């Protein structure tokens, strides 16, 4: 079974934390042409590490890998320092730029110890926050997109009071989260996707004036672009029908609401903006294993068999 | 074996819908210990006419019946009229006042059909408008409980725009809520529930980052209601309790929070219930199938579910 079909960037995250160990222990069940699809950022010096401890020193070999996050010190599993925080987000920069230029198509992160990037003195609200940062647009213009049990659902809006988000909220917002999510949908192998746009309000106002303004004149032109759109819709309705390859959420909890519940340990969470499609995989850097030798690396390899699809 | 342990009553629905016909198909899978637990509210000429296509017609004389929305000529299955709308509405109203006075512990309402009712000049905006009405109560002091496949969730507010319910959260009617669902839990055979506050905002606010609302809102309420005694936690982000699955009853505060939950996990199997003051009032999950009334094919496990799920052992 191939996994991987195209070119995809993997940064290794904190280097005190299981990325490294993880990264590797992924690579390791990859095929060798498998292997030569994925280019690892981050410091050489911890992937050395965990190949050590791992006894995987021969895999080192035939990496594709970059230099990205580099340390002044030796590598310390298990530390919470101001040094690993600065090597995650450079070894992520590194990859989303790598991304940005066309040498990958997407990017996956592993995991981050925001302590350490916090104590670097980074600020750092999420991927969403720093893709947006280095490509060098607002926040409002990349997007999150939840994938977990067949469902993809991205938010137009996200992380602010319910009120803030209706007084962002515009048609020209809603088209670009589409637009975002489409192009994305195509990398994830759905070509000609089947879009369902929540209403604001329930039942789609059919109880307000929101949906009148916003979701439905975007949708008109949604369809005027020769995209097949349906909605705006009730939430609760178009979901249980289960016919629909895309959902649009205007706000964080009616997408967030059916991921957590029909995906609890599945789900992947990917931003995008621009060409960069960035994933994590679902958990933390797991500190108290880091250099164990005991993290398994099964949420990367979905993570990558999700983005790397054809 | 029982599913009826304490006494309904049975409100039939537009008599010229399939509410006649399904009332007494279960009825009739009911035991006679349990058929005696529910009386039935509606138009005797309804429920003749039901069971004799049905050919139940033995049944009837075990029927425990008060008449209500007596109607002026034959039955005519299938034809929505003005008069089928008033029968509805007073079959409920009876019903319900039978619920109030203490004569029964909950209600159900058979199907009623949107058409008749307004034709008959009658303001219907649901259950909920209803049972306020006619307990003389406020819209804001009755809840709509949702109930399937474990999950139940009570709604703040319901069927408005999302900046509209904004406007009327207060910590008052965050607790009335609570209240009345945890009084309905009691009536389902959970006393003394664990009950989840979703936040209004995304992760409850995170303190104060994202918005004011739930400090102002919720968290008083909960502080309230955990002095008053109640085992209550949150707020929290609903998207975070739900997944957990370890809390009896929940309180959404806006519509989709709660719709969206049991919608997915129970496409059909869900019971609405109106909740204001001791009343407890479910529908069934359908309409009146005026297509198919008075042929005789009406299936009654929606109605006979929800005398389960109200008719549950204390
Ligand atoms: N309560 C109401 O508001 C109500 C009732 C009847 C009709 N209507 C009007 O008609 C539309 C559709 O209503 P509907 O009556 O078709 O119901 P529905 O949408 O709830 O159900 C779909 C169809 O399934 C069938 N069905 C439903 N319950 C059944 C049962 N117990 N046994 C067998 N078949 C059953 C009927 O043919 C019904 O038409 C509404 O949108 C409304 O405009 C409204
Ligand atoms: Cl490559
Ligand atoms: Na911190
Ligand atoms: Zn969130
Ligand atoms: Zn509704």
């Amino acid at each position: 079974m191939t996994i991987v079909h195209r070119r995809l960037a993997l940064a290794i995250g904190d280097p005190h934390g299981i990325g490294p160990e993880i990264a590797l222990k992924a690579l390791q069940q990859l095929s060798a042409t498998e292997r030569s699809l994925i280019k690892v950022y981050g410091p050489w010096s911890a992937l050395e590490q965990a190949a050590q401890i791992c006894q995987m020193e021969s895999l080192l070999q035939d990496l594709i890998h970059e230099e990205a996050g580099s340390l002044a010190q030796p590598v310390q599993c298990g530390e919470i320092t101001p040094q690993a925080g600065l090597s995650t987000v450079q070894s992520a920069t590194a990859a989303i730029r790598a991304c940005e230029s066309g040498e990958v198509d997407a990017v996956i992160a592993c995991p981050h110890h925001e302590t350490a990037i916090h104590r670097a003195g980074i600020a750092f609200s999420g991927y969403p926050s720093l893709l947006a940062n280095v490509l060098g647009m607002n926040e409002d213009e990349v997007f999150l997109m939840l994938v977990g049990a067949g469902l993809r659902i991205v938010h137009v809006t996200l992380h602010e009071s319910v009120r803030s988000a209706l007084e962002r909220l515009s048609p020209q917002l809603v088209i670009n989260a589409v637009d975002a999510a489409v192009q994305t949908c195509t990398l994830l192998g759905v070509p000609k996707p089947q879009v369902a746009v929540f209403g604001i309000n329930p039942h789609a106002s059919e109880f307000g004036l929101e949906d009148s303004q916003i979701t439905v004149p975007a949708v008109e032109t949604l369809r005027k672009r020769g995209l097949t759109v349906d909605g705006p819709m009730g939430a609760d309705m178009v979901l249980a029908q289960r016919k629909h390859d895309l959902y649009v959420a205007m706000l964080h909890d009616q997408g967030h609401i059916p991921i957590k519940l029909l995906a609890p340990n599945g789900a992947s969470a990917l931003s995008i903006g621009g060409r960069v499609v960035l994933s994590s995989v679902g958990h933390g850097s797991a500190m108290d294993i880091a250099g164990r030798g005991v993290a398994d690396a099964t949420a990367l390899l979905r993570t990558i068999a999700l983005l790397g699809a054809q």
